[PDB]
């Protein structure tokens, strides 16, 4: 079976922290690949603002791009809502019978995986690997894998915030992806 | 109508980090109360109901606007939060509840099962760090929180060490802990 990581999130944009994260869990657990597996994002409520598929899912690409052991899975991106992992990993499943999926997740979701749609049929799907901070150990009644990785502490969340106030990111995120965002004037909000 | 803040968790141990949080919300919306919410652990070592509750208890025994909520306990499996907010907005018509979430739990909100109906039943409130600005195309309200390192996890590894954890969460929860020899492993 091959080992395949699996990385969620919006991607918002990506930058060096995901990248740092799904390379520790490569070499960690010497994976074949890891496939950064981005959202579906539900519109907006009240008229504001969130990042088209396209932008996100092009940024993603020039994030990974240089990467040969990182690539994109479009599963929850190609349906018109968001999914539930369940759901996801059901049809990966049965997309690629030859695959052992290690689902990534951080250090502070392990206590509530429990609330997870789902929860146990998931965990006959994949294995999760919680990442915790060096020398420390996550807890559940689970039996899932642990990485250790340091908190590197860039956040999607800080980072929108700059480009809102036209500053750079460099040195944060891949330099395509700042030449990206910039250009596209994404997050000026 | 009063305005009720959850923060809710598995509290394993509550620390100085949760007392935090739950107090910034406090302030900063200007809250009734704060109710932390015990999550039930399913059974597939794990800290018993019983010793998690006191701690609990011992953490807030203090704070005048810290009440324990004990709707999940009252269950047997795990809760959707969904259940629990249909629990109590039925107990509580006239209450407003906010539940309190991690700055990094807000993007994957979407997954959460019924996100939409338990929208009509909470104002969701996401905490971040000085500088962060939250984003989810759902209507949710913001607190900035200080930054303070502390987690469950950091406290159990100390106490399997046998290292002091003073400072890190209430003098009372760190003697039940050692007495009780919870995190020995
Ligand atoms: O694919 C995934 C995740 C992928 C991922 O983990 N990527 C990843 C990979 C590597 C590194 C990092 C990351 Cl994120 N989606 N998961 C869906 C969820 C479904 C249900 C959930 C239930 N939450 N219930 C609550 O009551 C929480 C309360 C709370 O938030 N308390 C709180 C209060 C104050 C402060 C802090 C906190 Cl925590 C949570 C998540
Ligand atoms: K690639
Ligand atoms: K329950």
């Amino acid at each position: 079976m091959r080992k395949i990581g699996i990385i969620g999130g919006t991607f918002d944009p990506p930058h060096y922290g995901h990248l740092l994260i799904a390379n520790e869990v490569y070499h960690a657990l010497n994976l074949e690949e890891v496939w950064f597996l981005p959202n579906q994002i539900p519109p907006h409520k009240q008229g504001r603002n969130i990042t088209s598929v396209e932008s996100r899912l092009q940024m993603l690409e020039l994030a990974t791009e240089a990467e040969e052991h990182f690539s994109i899975c479009l599963e929850e991106l190609s349906r018109k809502g968001p999914s539930y992992t369940y759901d996801t990993m059901l049809q990966l499943t049965k997309k690629y019978p030859d695959v052992q999926f290690h689902f990534i997740i951080g250090g502070d979701m392990v206590e509530y995986l429990p609330k997870w749609y789902n929860i146990e049929a998931l965990l006959d799907l994949v294995t999760f690997v919680g990442v915790a901070r060096p020398g420390y150990k996550l807890r559940t009644p689970y039996p899932i894998t642990t990485v250790e990785i340091p908190e590197f502490a860039v956040s999607s969340s800080l980072l929108r915030e700059r480009y809102k106030e036209k500053k750079t990111c460099k040195y944060l995120l891949p330099e395509k992806v700042q030449v990206y965002i910039e250009r596209n004037g994404l997050y000026e909000s």
